[PDB]
């Protein structure tokens, strides 16, 4: 019953999901040079940390073989949301509508219900 | 009522602390050169993209007077918690009592309440 405690491996999941989509969310639509280097930069090292041992190296495989898309913010936003498709498939869970993305991390349902 | 909205200032500040701290606690006790590297590295890149203009800037700011201290798993846990509780000041929070990040980011109480 306690919320303060140590976040297990689906509880530091969703922080991480919610701060990576976020992030996505809010970077440029005509990033520069340098944001586009700092972005794809931010995801590797990322994914150097990322305590679960398990989940981070199956991510850092993942990476490898499907870098991260930093040229927009459309572009890096939807390959981020492939991305965490990727592990809800690996986990059994339904794929995540990507059309959806913006709305659910920046603007809001269409319909007004997280006004 | 709905859980899956697009977080606001203090949402994202709650998940993006428990990312950080756990990625913290997690961190090497003897971490090599490039581990040190890379790990200035994310928490400069990570304040590079925090999306609240305001937030971010004072961030950025507070870092360039005060580098992260990534010696050690002690060190850094430490200094991100001192980081932390400047934050804490700033909006009239409590400080957190820093003696305690072990406990609340990785072993949970020491009386068992996270069991
Ligand atoms: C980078 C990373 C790698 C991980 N690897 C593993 C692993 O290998 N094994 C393991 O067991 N766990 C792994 N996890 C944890 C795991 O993915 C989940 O976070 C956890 O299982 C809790 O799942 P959940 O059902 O609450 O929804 P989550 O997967 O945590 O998603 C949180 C919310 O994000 C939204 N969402 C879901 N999919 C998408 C999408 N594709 N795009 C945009 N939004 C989406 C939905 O609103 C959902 O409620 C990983 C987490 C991260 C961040
Ligand atoms: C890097 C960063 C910068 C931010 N800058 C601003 C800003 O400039 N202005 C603004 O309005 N908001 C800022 N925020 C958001 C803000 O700090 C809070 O996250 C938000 O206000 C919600 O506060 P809270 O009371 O729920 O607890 P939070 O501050 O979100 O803390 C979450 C939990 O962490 C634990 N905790 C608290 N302090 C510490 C500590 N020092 N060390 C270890 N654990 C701790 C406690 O268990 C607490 O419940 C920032 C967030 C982050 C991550």
């Amino acid at each position: 019953f306690r919320e303060d405690c140590p976040p297990d491996r689906e509880e530091l999941g969703r922080h991480s999901w919610a701060v990576l989509h976020t992030l996505a969310a809010y970077y440029p639509d005509l990033p520069t040079p340098e944001q586009q280097q700092d972005m794809a930069q931010f995801i590797h090292l990322f994914s150097k940390f990322y305590p679960s041992e398990e989940s981070a190296e199956d991510l850092r495989k993942r990476l490898a073989r499907n870098h991260p898309d930093t040229r927009t913010r459309a572009a890096f936003t939807q390959w981020l949301c492939h991305l965490h498709n990727e592990v809800n498939r690996k986990l059994g869970k339904p794929d995540f509508d990507c059309s959806k993305v913006d709305e659910r991390w920046r603007d809001g349902w269409k319909d007004g219900s997280c006004d």
